[PDB]
């Protein structure tokens, strides 16, 4: 592709060495601050036994919190909702002045929030992968409750919110 795999945007993109995808250095999961000087794999292809290589992350430079082996396996389950074509919707908060949205949902939450609570410095950061899929199933349940259930979003919705949870089984059996 010549577009990044989470945002469909071109510019300065660095490809997985085991896979198509490609990325901005801020899109992949984790955020990466510098561009690789030799081989680098992707969040989605790197093994969970044996890191083929640590990131250049923020997790990297900073160091109650996700384990490095809880880390990576939500790290993928994050980075797999970014990547899908349905989840754009849910990259960036809903505007407040869209039919009350803050009244109704009491409990908002997206993909950016969720990435950024993946970082050991937020403070309200993860300290269990049970609180990753918690905050994965709240985003689609306000998706359900806020949006018409024929609109386009809301369909879309259903489904990711499905994928995600074969995505769960395969790495949390
Ligand atoms: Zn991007
Ligand atoms: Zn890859």
């Amino acid at each position: 592709e010549d577009f990044c795999a989470v945002c469909i945007n071109g510019g300065e993109l660095l490809c997985c060495d085991r896979c198509p995808k490609v990325y901005h250095l801020s899109c992949h999961v984790p955020a990466l601050l510098s561009f690789p000087g030799g081989e680098w794999v992707c969040t989605l292809c790197r093994s969970l036994t044996q890191p083929e290589m640590e990131y250049d992350c923020e997790n990297a430079r900073y160091g109650p919190g996700l384990s490095m082996y809880d880390q990576k396996k939500c790290e993928k389950l994050v980075l797999s909702l970014c990547c899908n074509s349905l989840s754009l919707p849910f990259h960036e908060p809903v505007s407040p002045l869209a039919r009350h949205y803050y009244q109704i949902i009491k409990r908002p939450m997206d993909l950016s929030i969720i990435r950024r609570k993946l970082q050991k410095k937020d403070p309200a950061h993860y300290t269990t992968p049970e609180e990753v899929v918690s905050d994965v199933r709240l985003m689609f349940w306000n998706c359900a409750k806020f949006n018409y259930p024929d609109s386009e979003v809301a369909e879309a919705g259903r489904c990711l919110e499905v994928f995600f949870e074969g995505w769960l089984k395969e790495i949390y059996p």
